[PDB]
């Protein structure tokens, strides 16, 4: 994990969630593969505290498509895509 591991998951998706054209299998990937893919720990709890700026850095952006990143990739989460869903206790 890194803070551009989630990139290749929001960064991807931005093209929707902020203007929404249509999602491409790149965001469902990096999205999927962050959630999925993560795998470690670090991965994980680390992760979550990287999609904090990654979404905090949605400038025009819409909350709706938020929610709906996870889901049309078909990635059912425990814990969501808010900014603040607390990172460290989702072990």
């Amino acid at each position: 994990m890194t803070c551009g591991q989630v990139q290749g998951n929001l960064a991807q998706c931005i093209g929707f969630l902020q203007k929404g054209g249509v999602v491409p299998p790149s965001c469902c990937t990096g999205v999927k593969n962050i959630l999925n893919s993560s795998r470690t720990t670090a991965d994980r709890r680390a992760v979550c505290s990287c999609l904090k700026a990654a979404a905090g850095a949605v400038r025009g952006i819409n909350p709706n498509n938020a929610e709906a990143l996870p889901g049309k990739c078909g990635v059912n989460i425990p814990y969501k895509i808010s900014t603040s869903t607390n990172c460290n206790s989702i072990n």
